[PDB]
């Protein structure tokens, strides 16, 4: 099911953050002493309750090593109890320029994320995250021999059944073109595939996607949609990686590949 643990089973330790519908806490699980993260819930915008519920539904149906696991629920207030991932997030790690990630570790990271997404796309119906970017990838370990190096986190914006329209304004540098300016079949799983190409770009270069450019917001969106504007892949990138990224970021969603092709090409690098 989704199990309920309320208060006796859990012990709090600190506070590790704020951000979305409440307060996040570090804590631990008293029965076997696993360490966990605890997400709490704090009119018309008081329907972020709907957000909390949606995150629950999606998580309860996922069970994979490269996806953050939901342990249980707690009541009064409403809380989510999830595994705690020790080494921070990908976006912050890439910001340390003095200590670049080594090439073999970079490959693990790329593959580990691709496995997580492949699993999501194989569900019926397919699960779409909708907010994939570097701050949403959490790091379990940076040892090249660890069983797991990276995990997909924060299903704050996602859905089932391949449909949804344009919604809420976004950091457009990570999103597929059919999702930004409005469209109709927009938000299939193919949109996540475009976001994955940006994650590959960032891991490869250590840089933000589209940071080479400066445009006003309307102009930038039009360049990406109509002119095919993309980040520049460096000359020394291996050709096999260059191909995977270019296919993944195609303007036509139908040309973005299946994750079975993607995992195979990455394993050959
Ligand atoms: C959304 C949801 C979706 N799927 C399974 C669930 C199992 C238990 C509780 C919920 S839940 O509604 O999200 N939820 C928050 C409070 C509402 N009722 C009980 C529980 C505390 C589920
Ligand atoms: C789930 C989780 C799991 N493990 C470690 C964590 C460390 C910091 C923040 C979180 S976290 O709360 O999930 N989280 C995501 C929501 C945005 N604000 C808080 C931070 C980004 C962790």
């Amino acid at each position: 099911r989704l199990p309920t643990l309320a208060d006796n089973e859990i012990e709090y330790e600190k506070q590790i953050g704020k951000g979305g519908f409440g307060l996040v806490h570090k804590g631990r699980l008293v029965k076997d002493k696993s360490v966990v993260a605890i997400k709490s819930l704090i009119t018309e915008m008081i329907e972020k309750f709907q957000e909390f519920q949606r995150e629950v539904f999606i998580m309860s149906n996922l069970n994979h090593p490269n996806i953050v696991k939901l342990y249980g629920l707690m009541h009064n207030p409403p809380r989510m109890v999830m595994e705690f991932v020790p080494c921070g997030d990908l976006y912050h790690r890439l910001l340390d320029k003095a200590h670049p990630i080594k090439w073999s570790v970079k490959l693990r990271l790329m593959l580990d994320i691709a496995l997580g997404i492949e699993y999501m796309q194989n569900q019926n119906p397919p699960i779409v995250h909708r907010d994939l970017r570097s701050p949403n990838i959490f790091l379990q370990s940076l040892d090249e021999n660890a069983p797991v190096c990276a995990k997909v986190a924060d299903f704050g914006l996602s859905q089932q059944s391949v449909h949804s329209v344009s919604g809420l304004l976004g950091n457009f540098q990570w999103m597929a073109p059919e999702t930004i300016g409005a469209e109709e079949e927009s938000y299939t799983e193919k949109a996540d595939t475009y976001s994955f190409a940006m994650i590959l770009y960032t891991i490869l270069t250590g840089e933000g996607p589209f940071d080479e450019y400066s445009y006003g917001k309307i102009k930038f969106i039009n360049m990406i949609r109509e002119e095919g504007l993309r980040p520049t892949i460096p000359e020394d990138c291996p050709p096999r990686l260059r191909n995977v990224i270019e296919l993944c970021w195609s303007g036509d969603p139908k040309k973005r590949p299946h994750f079975s092709y993607i995992v195979k090409e990455l394993s050959e690098l």
